[PDB]
């Protein structure tokens, strides 16, 4: 367990969204007072702490194709026109299907069109997943599984980020097994045993909800955290699966970061106290 916290510089496409997300997020309501029933002096001040702002950022920080960046609004209509030729056909469904769809992200909307093959005219987009700061530094980190026979153990904050990675690894190296956070039914085995074979079963995708009370084998030397967390509940317990004394080689822990984004800020940037 050697801490290496390799930052990851911007792109043009990534800043495009993040820098232009200083405007819409900057709602002109706090530091203008909209008119209510009575003197709502602090109600609107505490209508603030809209942490959706925060969480949205800490998802922008992460893989930016889980935002709405492919189907604007009207391509979901062509899906909705070219999906009623199926068993999904009730009395009146053409507005409620397009409404329920238009709140799903571009990962949920990709994960039905390729699995349920009834809308295949505009599913793929030349693999837009690979094009992302973190996935390309991850493309660089798979080269550490080229020099040597190295297997990795990879963690995820949000479930959608797993589902991105579920089809990131249908592009560079093949994928086989998605260890979800909601896999705490009764001591999992088949999803954790037949692993560590040469080149057809290399890397396996873990989650936050997957507890830290236990671990698995430490043969997996490298560990990559896609994102960074909030409190000390899984600081050390997620990051002690290769904190051993019986290893025989080097073993480095790894967590992704960004350029000049709030993710760098929650990995503290302030100042220590000379007391």
């Amino acid at each position: 367990k050697t801490r290496i916290i390799e930052f990851c510089e911007f792109s043009e496409e990534e800043r495009r969204r993040y820098d232009d997300f200083a405007s819409k997020q900057s709602v002109n309501s706090l530091l203008v007072m909209k008119t209510n029933l009575d003197t709502n002096a602090n109600l609107a001040k505490k209508k603030s702490t809209a942490g959706f702002v925060l969480v949205q950022l800490r998802k922008l920080a992460d893989h930016p194709m889980l935002f709405r960046i492919h189907y604007k609004d009207d391509i979901l209509r062509q899906m909705a026109k070219a999906i009623m030729n199926e068993p999904q056909y009730k009395k009146a469904n053409e507005l409620y299907i397009f409404e329920d769809m238009q709140y799903m992200s571009d990962i949920e909307l990709h994960n039905l069109c390729c699995k349920f093959p009834s809308i295949n005219s505009f599913q793929l987009k030349d693999e837009p997943w690979m094009d992302a700061t973190k996935v390309r530094k991850l493309k660089k980190l798979l080269t550490n599984a080229v020099e040597n026979g190295d297997r990795v153990v990879l963690f995820s904050q949000f479930t959608q980020v797993l589902d991105i990675l579920q089809l990131v690894m249908k592009s560079l190296n093949l994928k086989f097994l998605r260890f979800d956070g909601s896999t705490q039914v009764d001591f999992r085995q088949d999803l954790i045993d037949q692993f560590y074979a040469d080149e057809s079963i290399n890397v396996f995708l873990l989650s936050t909800k997957a507890g830290g009370f236990g671990i698995n084998l430490a043969c997996a030397n490298m560990v990559i955290l896609y994102d960074v967390s909030f409190n000390p509940f899984d600081d050390l317990q997620a990051e002690d699966r290769a904190h051993r004394v019986g290893q025989k080689k080097e073993v480095t822990v790894y967590k992704f970061v960004v350029k000049d984004t709030i993710e760098e800020h929650i990995q503290r940037l302030a100042n220590a106290k000379i007391a």
